[PDB]
């Protein structure tokens, strides 16, 4: 099992890295702070202030951590719940519906989704950290990932870098349709094999047709998200982010997300989230990511949401 | 006349500056907005969408405009009063008590101080954009400087660069003592030259002799103060910067400072702004900044303000 000794990592080290964190006293966050990374070393056989375990010896690299205290705290996550949620209660897998080689866990109470990512990908989050600030503190009805905390896991020579940050979509409320979006249309069809699943995450052809009367929306609640949109997109086109899909949750009905109408007339409440944002172009021309976000809203705030 | 040409250039460029992106549409601000600078052309003969004047021909350059609309819209200073206030009065001269050559104007309502700016300041000063963004929407009682844009004059093959920022001392109240602070105390008594001015900018040592029991406030009051100065040294020392002075002002009596209480007993109200911050270090030793900051507040928190 190389999971359970990479669960076991995950669990000890943020513990730590959190809990020490703790007992030194806040303090605002500053440019500097973002490029901080500290390490903290694991040994099976125990430390001075580290513990033994089941599992390998690794060390626990934190990144940013100052900034992460204030993303959370930003985000209302308070630290024990945070620490509770992950470290205390068994870590869960999940059959990634990734083509990249990305894996996924989650809390057991499913408030967190942990996701693997590309040293590339991290490097990169760790440059998003200012522009991330700065769009958190102007628009805070903002859809990009919030984001808990960058990890990484090193044990035996290999690093497994992760990034802890929001379920959009929890065992909570029950969820009837799913869609992970994009404005582009060339192989955007569930595999049959993912068509068969419980609630399939449906792609946007499969949105086209099943839903071609779209999801409607108050002329109120229509504007303040393509208001948003267009601000997330600005954002994100910026950093030269691509590949990034808006995932979207419906609920039909028979309290904390969007209000809107069926086709047919049903009330339901919407849920979204924009994701998969780190992977940037800082083979590409320079317009390109400028199109790519263009197309994502245009689509979203004229087939996807109707006024 | 060298400056009639100037505070000439100054009052056209802001408003063709400043005019011109009202009519665009607002936006947030992204890190890309801080490095930004927009120059435009003042021909005194006169262009398309240019103006002629007495003055000698100039181009204007205007620093980073994006992010100085954001800062002003964040200190409430509505754009057409900011234009009216600088463009469309006269800009009045001042004695400057600056050792340094750098010469200081207001402006005729006395809200405003245009200061002049070493080419290094200012470069400093677009530097500083994104750490004083972070400071700005983290301790928004904050004591440094209240940056209302930057902007460059070039006449003549001469460059002069300006800061126009907030009088921390208007007209208005009138006021009793004035000090210029740094917890420093070499050639810090006011130059017998500048002891006889109307109300004179006593220096520290004039303050450790003429209010020894020094100025009393609230068990509430002193916190906030010593919080966030505390705040703003730890932001100042971050960036390696150092020689910057408190500006204190009192008025006793007989609304929106802070209130006091003298040595013998009077009820007065009290005026503070951290000032002189674009001298940076990034020959001094690495622990020289922190050495700086300490001191400083370790002297206002302690001497200048008691409990
Ligand atoms: N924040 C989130 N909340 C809920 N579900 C998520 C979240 N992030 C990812 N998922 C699930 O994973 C799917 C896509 O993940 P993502 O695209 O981020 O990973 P990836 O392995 O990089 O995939 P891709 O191959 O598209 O790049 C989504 O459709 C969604 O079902
Ligand atoms: N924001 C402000 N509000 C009110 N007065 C100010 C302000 N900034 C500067 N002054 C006046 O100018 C004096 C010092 O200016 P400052 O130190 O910034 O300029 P300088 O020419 O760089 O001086 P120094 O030689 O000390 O560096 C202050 O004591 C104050 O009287
Ligand atoms: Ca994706
Ligand atoms: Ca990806
Ligand atoms: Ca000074
Ligand atoms: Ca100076």
């Amino acid at each position: 099992t190389t999971s359970s000794a990479l669960k076991g990592a995950i669990q000890l080290g943020i513990t730590h890295s959190v809990g020490s964190l703790s007992q030194k006293p806040e303090r605002d966050v500053l440019m500097q702070d973002f490029e901080v990374v500290e390490s903290i070393f694991f040994p099976s056989q125990g430390s001075s202030s580290t513990p033994g375990h089941h599992h390998g010896d690794f060390k626990f690299k934190t990144y940013a951590p100052i900034a992460f205290r204030y993303f959370r705290e930003m985000f209302g996550i308070r630290p024990d719940d945070y620490l509770y949620s992950l470290c205390n209660e068994p870590l869960i897998e999940l059959s990634n519906p990734g083509a990249s080689g990305s894996l996924f866990y989650v809390s057991s109470d499913d408030e967190f989704i942990i996701k693997t990512v590309q040293h590339k990908e991290a490097e990169f989050l760790q440059t998003l950290l200012p522009g991330y600030f700065m769009n958190l503190n102007q628009n805070m009805r903002t859809l990009l990932p919030k984001f808990y905390g960058l990890y990484c896991v090193q044990a035996d020579g290999k690093n497994i870098r992760i990034v802890v940050m929001n379920n959009l979509l929890p065992r909570a409320v029950p969820m009837h349709l799913k869609f992970d979006l994009k404005g582009s249309t060339y192989k955007r069809r569930a595999s049959p094999k993912e068509r068969s699943k419980g609630v399939p995450t449906y792609k946007d052809l499969d949105f086209m047709q099943d839903m071609p009367e779209g999801i409607l929306l108050e002329n109120d609640h229509y504007t303040a998200l393509s208001r948003t949109m267009q601000r997330d997109c600005r954002v994100l086109q910026s950093f030269k982010i691509m590949d990034y899909s808006l995932l979207v949750g419906i609920h039909i009905l028979h309290m904390g997300g969007i209000p809107a109408f069926n086709s047919k007339g049903e009330r339901l409440l919407v849920f979204i989230g924009i994701i998969d944002i780190l992977q940037s172009y800082r083979t590409v021309s320079v317009h390109r990511p400028s199109f790519y976000a263009d197309r994502f809203q245009k689509f979203m705030c004229s087939t996807v949401f109707r006024k």
